[PDB]
């Protein structure tokens, strides 16, 4: 069973720790090979039925026992991991397909259970979503569903409102949001005029004058407040970057440039702290799991570019202008990175990932446009300029004018200039125009063909591929944004309170705390008591019974099942009525014989 | 009041929100290109409000078919004879001035080809619902009129 | 409106209400789903009643055989 524990730990991933591999179970195993009886036998039977690919037995063991949602999410993750392992080990592909179908079935079961729990009681459904699962490595149903990449579980309304409650921290608010927390951040005497939540209304915790200080601490640790502080600091830093790139700079940086440099350095230290405080042990694995996000890669590239440019800028000329140029490219990047902040709004975020989805069709359009553009450019340049030396200006003249021809600039003075003739100048003097190049009349004709093909065919076809793939991309992007709400909320909850330009104080605070702890659990669970645990378990059993037997009622009242039952009964009834007619004929013959006898 | 113009007008009012979200994204891209072009082509500048105007001036008209072809990449750092034939010395090349046409190409591509066509897509795929809602709301507001 | 017109309007409203309600009933009663459900319930009751009829027919056949054996 210890090896089964390792298998569960490997398949579950992350920081999961199976109960088999814990010291209590290993001590019991060494001392023995009702103490040997399992308190939740259906948990072990479910894990066994999932592991040995017995789907019907797993679906039966899911119905019986407590913690049904957690079991379904664990089974979904285990089936997905086993399917990935079977595909990686070059096994039979049918095994991988069946395991993925089992994962999808368990995910659908968890989603239907969430629907039933939402329909019954909202608050008990959140408590079901949030309470710590002591039998599942102290995890949370939301963590289990994120870890299984169950997009439909987090996109559900109950999980969305739970994430909204997690977003506001210990604040009631929930009415004209954003403006109240901005006014609280800018004006600290506006914090105490806010409606705060109860002490034990919904205490999501990670590890389990005074009211004024308590209100201040509860406001400043709320993830919406930390997000708005981060956003205001980023906007101020971007304005300072605009000021230091627009105005000229002297030999030494000004105050605003020093603030910008400090922001860059402090953001880089924060990203290094995010690298170090990750899930793996080996540093290369942490680096890889941090570079798996594209925004982290571009952040590292931009920070390195800013370092190079600032090093170049602190020297003398001509390196200062090169550093200024690198500063301009970096300000392009940070203006683009404003879309990270735009990712939080319910409409802008799906818009941004929708743009990211259409970039591939834009790429395929750029490929075809590049073929046509280079054909026209090479033809025009090689016709109008016969005697040319090898120079890189020819490649530039290939791309220069045909590219601006797409955006309404046809360069009408150079389409077909008058040549091979004598035309009087502005002063009336006779001016002899240079002789006509051979085949120069071909250039306007191929220009007409190029402009027609490009502007009329390819742009309208890109419009068509943007239009006919819009609905699917929009639905997928909305669902992926609703899924990534959890990642955004957890990132802003694990982040320090202070924004990046002042984050060095919080970094020194963590350094001093870490050194003090050395010299002497990433999530938000609930840690409910035992009566509440029983109440939640009873609510889960009620929801499971409700869902199963309502599914039975839906199956029994369908037209197809009714028609099938009626046809089978009519067939049996026809055979029985034939038997009845035969017995009636026999009885009539017997009655006729009895009447003849008497 | 007309049976066709009224629903058209409130349909325009419904598409204004998608136009707003387009103006937001266009504003981000436009300010990135404008700040980059102005801070590259003009290194020695005093604090003046003309810089903010030069951020927004030419990139905005770049969306509507005016690319300002005489200022995309002017010839500089060389000697070119004038109209009268006199030798005229052009001002020296600014550092990184070749970046401006490249980011201009990227900006024009992204804006004119991606964002305008995406706004076309969001106008097209939300047209039927907005049209039905607008017709029904116009028929409701007939009583108020 | 006047009082006779008010009565006429009220009677028209009662006619419309009756028409709508019992036409809704006719639509519900002539639907495929209600027809299928009624047929299945009648077929189930008919199967149980025919089983009872077969049992009583067996009893009657045994009684007739006994009466024929007696006479
Ligand atoms: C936290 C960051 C990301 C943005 C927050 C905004 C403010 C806290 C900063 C942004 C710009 C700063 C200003 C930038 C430039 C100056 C000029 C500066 O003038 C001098 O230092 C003149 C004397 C000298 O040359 O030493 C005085 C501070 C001040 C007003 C700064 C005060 C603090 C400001 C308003
Ligand atoms: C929180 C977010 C939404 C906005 C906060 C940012 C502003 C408070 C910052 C961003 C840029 C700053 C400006 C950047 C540069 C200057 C020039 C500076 O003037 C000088 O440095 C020259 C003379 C002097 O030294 O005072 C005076 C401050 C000012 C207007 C700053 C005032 C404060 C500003 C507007
Ligand atoms: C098919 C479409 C979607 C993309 C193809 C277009 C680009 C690959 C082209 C269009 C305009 C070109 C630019 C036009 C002008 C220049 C300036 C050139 O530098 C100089 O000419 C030096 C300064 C001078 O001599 O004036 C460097 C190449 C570059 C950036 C070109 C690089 C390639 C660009 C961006
Ligand atoms: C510099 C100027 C002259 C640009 C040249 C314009 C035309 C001579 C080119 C540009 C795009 C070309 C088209 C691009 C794609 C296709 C599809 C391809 O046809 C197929 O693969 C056959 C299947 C089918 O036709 O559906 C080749 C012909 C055609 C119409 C090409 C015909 C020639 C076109 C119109
Ligand atoms: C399928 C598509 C992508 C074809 C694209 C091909 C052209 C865009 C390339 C291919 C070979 C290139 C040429 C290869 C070599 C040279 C010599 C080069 O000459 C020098 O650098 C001067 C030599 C010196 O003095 O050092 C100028 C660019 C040029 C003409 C290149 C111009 C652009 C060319 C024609
Ligand atoms: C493949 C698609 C998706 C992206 C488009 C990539 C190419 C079309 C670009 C990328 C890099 C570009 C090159 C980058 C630099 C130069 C040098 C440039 O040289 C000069 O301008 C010399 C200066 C002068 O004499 O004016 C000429 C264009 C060229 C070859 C560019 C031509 C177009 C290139 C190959
Ligand atoms: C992202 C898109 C959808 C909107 C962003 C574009 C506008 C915010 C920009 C584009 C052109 C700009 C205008 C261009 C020129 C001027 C003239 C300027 O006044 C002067 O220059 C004074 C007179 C003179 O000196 O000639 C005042 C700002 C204003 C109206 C600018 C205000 C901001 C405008 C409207
Ligand atoms: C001044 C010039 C250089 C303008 C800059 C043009 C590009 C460098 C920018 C403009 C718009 C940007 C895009 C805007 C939106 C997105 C979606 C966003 O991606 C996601 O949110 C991931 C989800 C997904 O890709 O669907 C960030 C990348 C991307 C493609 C951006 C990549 C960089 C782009 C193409
Ligand atoms: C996230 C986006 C919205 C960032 C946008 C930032 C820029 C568009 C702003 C922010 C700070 C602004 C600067 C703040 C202060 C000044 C000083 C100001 O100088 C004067 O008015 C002269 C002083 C005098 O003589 O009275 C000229 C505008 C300028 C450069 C501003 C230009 C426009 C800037 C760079
Ligand atoms: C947010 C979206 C939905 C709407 C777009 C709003 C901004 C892009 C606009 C609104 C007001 C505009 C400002 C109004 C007035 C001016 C003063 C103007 O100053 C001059 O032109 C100085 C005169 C000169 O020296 O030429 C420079 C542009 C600027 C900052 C404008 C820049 C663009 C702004 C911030």
């Amino acid at each position: 069973l210890i090896d089964i524990g390792l298998v569960i730990e490997y398949l579950m991933g992350g920081a999961y720790r199976c109960n088999y591999t814990r010291k209590r179970f290993r001590t019991l195993y060494h001392n023995l090979f009702e103490i040997n009886h399992f308190p939740f036998p259906f948990h072990e039977l479910m894990v066994w039925a999932v592991l040995m690919k017995r789907q019907k037995m797993a679906l039966f063991f899911w119905q019986h026992g407590e913690e049904a949602m957690a079991k379904a999410l664990v089974a979904c993750k285990l089936c997905k991991a086993m399917a990935h392992e079977a595909s990686e080990n070059d096994m039979v592909d049918d095994i991988s397909q069946e395991l993925n179908h089992n994962s999808r079935d368990f995910g659908q079961l968890a989603v239907e259970l969430l629907d039933q729990s939402y329909k019954q009681d909202e608050q008990l459904a959140m408590k079901l979503l949030t309470y710590e699962l002591k039998n599942w490595s102290n995890a949370t149903c939301l963590q289990l569903a994120v870890a299984a990449k169950h997009r439909d579980f987090i996109a559900h309304t109950c999980s969305q409102m739970l994430l909204t409650d997690m977003w506001m921290g210990r604040l009631r608010m929930r009415k004209n949001s954003g403006l109240k927390v901005i006014l609280g951040i800018l004006l600290p005497p506006s914090i105490l005029s806010l409606e705060f939540k109860n002490k034990d209304d919904m205490p999501y915790m990670t590890q389990a004058l005074i009211p004024l200080g308590r209100k201040i601490y509860e406001f400043y640790n709320a993830p919406i407040v930390k997000f708005w502080f981060y956003t205001l600091a980023y906007i101020g830093y971007l304005m300072l970057f605009n000021y230091i790139v627009l105005v000229k700079m002297e030999r030494w940086p000004s105050t605003q440039e020093w603030i910008v440099i400090s922001y860059i350095f402090t953001l880089g230290i924060e990203k290094m702290r995010e690298i170090l405080m990750s899930e793996p042990g080996k540093l290369l694995q942490k680096v890889k799991v941090w570079l798996q996000e594209y925004w982290n890669v571009t952040d590292l590239i931009a920070i390195l570019l800013f370092s190079v440019g600032m090093i170049l800028r602190l020297q003398d000329q001509p390196f200062r202008s090169d550093g200024r140029v690198i500063y301009c490219v970096n300000i392009i990047y940070w203006y683009i990175r404003l879309l990270d902040i735009f990712g939080v709004n319910k409409y802008l975020g799906p818009y941004v990932m929708m743009i990211g989805k259409m970039m591939i069709d834009m790429m395929y359009f750029v490929i075809i446009m590049l073929v046509v553009l280079m054909s026209f450019g090479v033809a025009r340049q090689a016709i109008l300029f016969p005697n040319e030396e090898p120079s890189w200006k020819l490649a530039k003249n290939i791309f220069y004018m045909p590219y601006w021809m797409i955006y309404g600039e046809v360069f009408a003075d150079q389409i077909d200039p008058p040549c091979g003739q004598n035309e009087t100048r502005e002063d009336g003097k006779i001016i002899q125009l240079p002789p006509c190049k051979t085949g120069a009349w071909i250039v306007p004709a191929i220009m007409a063909c190029y402009l027609l093909v490009a502007n009329i065919l390819l742009v309208n076809l890109l419009i068509a591929v943007f239009n006919n793939t819009f609905f699917e991309v929009k639905s997928i992007s909305n669902q992926v944004w609703k899924f990534q709400r959890y990642q955004l909320i957890m990132t802003f909850h694990e982040r320090p309170v202070l924004p990046p330009p002042l984050i060095i104080f919080s970094h020194m605070t963590m350094i001093f705390q870490h050194l003090c702890c050395r010299w002497r659990d990433y999530g938000l669970k609930l840690f409910i008591t035992d009566d509440e645990l029983k109440k939640v378990h009873d609510f889960e059993e009620q929801c499971i019974e409700e869902y199963f037997r309502e599914k039975d009622d839906r199956f029994n009242s369908s037209n197809d099942e009714r028609i099938r039952v009626t046809s089978e009964r009519v067939e049996n009834m026809s055979m029985r009525l034939e038997e009845v007619n035969e017995r009636e004929h026999s009885m009539k013959a017997s009655l006729q014989t009895v009447d003849i006898r008497l």
